């Protein structure tokens, strides 16, 4: 069977969420099928799907998809809107426990029925986990896998993915169909970000899913109790969504990227996708940015991550989840967070106990295995710098991926620079250093003749939309008050952001081999502006970028 959409490295998968709603066109955040295809660029079309969320169609609670007469109703209606416009579509057919989810023989005859239905997905558990939900997700693959689909579960937490996947019926199941699974984090609950990665990523070079990727969820912003950019001492709200910065979403996109992710999913879709069929800042200059950079420069193989992995931790011998401080002083403080501080050891993945030791040594051959019972952990940090060697100087985020540097600011609501300065593997110059601000990435690729930079920074400022009166709890979430946010959006953020202050990063190549680089530079258009300086005597090229926004050079 041939399938219904190819995802791998060289053709990643991005999805864009719509929701049901109990009432009107049957759409919440004043959305249609026609518009979120329409908010989809020509050139990501070929790389994008919708998801189709029946969220407040959902009885008796919103989102969790029990079956009946009315969730068959609506999956129905919006399969028949999607064949009629040609819009490739998932349904969210599990989620938040519910054991009495659609039949698989339904989805069977969906899937015949509708060459648009692309495969389905199960979407967060980790607080009300129980037995039926992997054998279920197991019973569901198998569907997909008749009909060359996708099954794409996103969850969160070590021990619960360790739990899914010490499941005799969803092991087996991964096993057989791993062509047609994606595994995906979700890091809603502020919990075990870099562990979730690690396990996550794990399964994939385990053979498990053929590719895993990320539903990167702004709701962390509010879990946080974060406002306006930097801001302490206010009440969180469902502003908070609203408020994660632009740039940072992407960041949390390169860090599936750089770890070999292909799929990449968004909460909440009234900031990160579209209200009112406008959409937002957050898509336009955030998201589809460093979605078409996935696109035009395909992410690390499989095989490529394999090969630069020198240690990997198995649960063997007792699990990560039990090692609530293994990333200290590695490459997380802060495991409620997404953000990496460091890049040295990419990450690093945890291989599940269900896989044997002669397996792991069969795929990487050329790394050490690490357990709970290893005596290096006596002195993790140092026996990890013995295998992995350090790349470059300074505070900031940076790893090495082929023959380019990702780069970031790793504060998320503190405003600090980072600075970071790195030695460069061709002669095109010897080192280049960036000064960053927070919510800012870099990416330099070194190509034989010439590098090529991109650095992006937006973030818009979130001052207007805190500054409003009126009640925008949590509570009124799928209520009136939500879609007033969501058109105040549509006519505000979406229309007339607050993106005219500019910010620094300074880019500085020391030993530019020949004479005064001639640069060829762009950027969103009246979102920069730019200052060179050349010293002939020590060859030193600096450029002082002001930015909101997107700037790409080639030197």
């Amino acid at each position: 069977v041939q399938m219904r959409t190819t995802i791998n490295n060289e053709s990643p998968l991005l999805l864009s969420p719509l929701y049901g709603n109990d009432n009107g066109n049957g759409l919440w955040w004043g959305n249609t099928l026609k518009g979120a295809w329409e908010a989809i660029p020509e050139d990501v079309k070929p790389y994008a799907a919708i998801e189709l969320h029946p969220a407040k169609v959902c009885k008796p609670t919103s989102c969790i998809p029990r079956d009946t007469k009315e969730l068959r109703e609506w999956y129905v209606k919006m399969l028949e809107e999607a064949q009629s416009l040609n819009i490739p579509v998932f349904l969210v057919i599990m989620s938040a426990g519910e054991r009495n989810t659609v039949p698989p023989e339904w989805l069977d005859e969906q899937f015949q029925k509708y060459s648009v239905l692309k495969g389905v997905l199960n979407i967060e558990n980790y607080w009300i986990y129980n037995n039926q939900l992997a054998p279920h997700s197991a019973k569901y693959l198998e569907v997909c896998a008749k009909y060359g689909a996708h099954f794409i579960w996103h969850d969160h937490e070590k021990w619960f993915w360790e739990t899914i996947m010490n499941d005799p019926t969803f092991f087996e199941a991964s096993q057989k169909y791993h062509k047609n699974l994606v595994l995906a984090t979700k890091n809603t609950p502020i919990r075990d970000d870099a562990g979730t990665d690690s396990i996550v990523s794990g399964f994939w070079l385990s053979g498990l899913c053929d590719n895993w990727g990320s539903s990167t969820d702004t709701w962390k912003w509010w879990e946080k109790h974060y406002t306006n950019t930097f801001e302490t001492g206010r009440a969180r709200d469902m502003r908070s969504y609203a408020s994660e910065p632009e740039s940072m979403i992407a960041m949390e996109m390169m860090n599936v990227y750089t770890g070999g992710g292909t799929v990449y999913n968004f909460e909440c879709a009234a900031y990160t996708f579209m209200t009112n069929d406008v959409p937002t800042p957050a898509f336009t200059k955030g998201i589809i940015p460093f979605f078409r950079h996935a696109i035009q420069n395909p992410a690390p193989s499989k095989e490529e991550v394999v090969n630069r992995t020198k240690a990997v931790f198995w649960n063997g011998e007792g699990r990560i989840s039990s090692l609530n401080g293994f990333y200290q002083g590695l490459y997380s403080n802060d495991e409620t967070m997404p953000l990496y501080n460091n890049g040295r050891y990419h990450i690093l993945p945890v291989i599940h106990e269900k896989i044997d030791k002669e397996k792991i040594s069969s795929i990487f051959p050329n790394a050490k295995i690490l357990t709970k019972n290893s005596e290096e952990l006596s002195s993790k940090v140092n026996y990890l710098n013995s295998l992995y060697p350090k790349l470059y100087e300074g505070d900031g985020y940076a790893q090495r991926v082929g023959n380019s540097w990702y780069i970031y600011n790793s504060n998320a609501n503190i405003n600090k620079n980072q600075q970071v300065m790195l030695p460069m593997y061709t002669n095109n110059t010897k080192s280049l250093s960036l000064d960053l601000t927070p919510h800012t990435y870099a990416v330099v690729k070194e190509n034989p003749n010439n590098l090529h930079i991109l650095l992006n920074n937006y973030r818009t400022d979130k001052t207007a939309m805190w500054a409003l009166s009126g009640n925008f709890d949590a509570s009124k979430s799928w209520k009136k008050e939500e879609l007033e946010l969501a058109n105040w959006i549509s006519k505000n953020y979406s229309i007339n952001p607050v993106d005219n202050d500019f910010r620094t990063t300074t880019l500085t190549l020391s030993g530019h081999t020949g004479h005064k680089p001639q640069i060829n530079i762009s950027g969103d258009k009246n979102h920069y502006t730019y200052t060179e300086n050349w010293d002939e005597n020590t060859h030193v090229y600096t450029i002082t970028v002001n930015h909101n926004g997107m700037v790409e050079m080639s030197i």
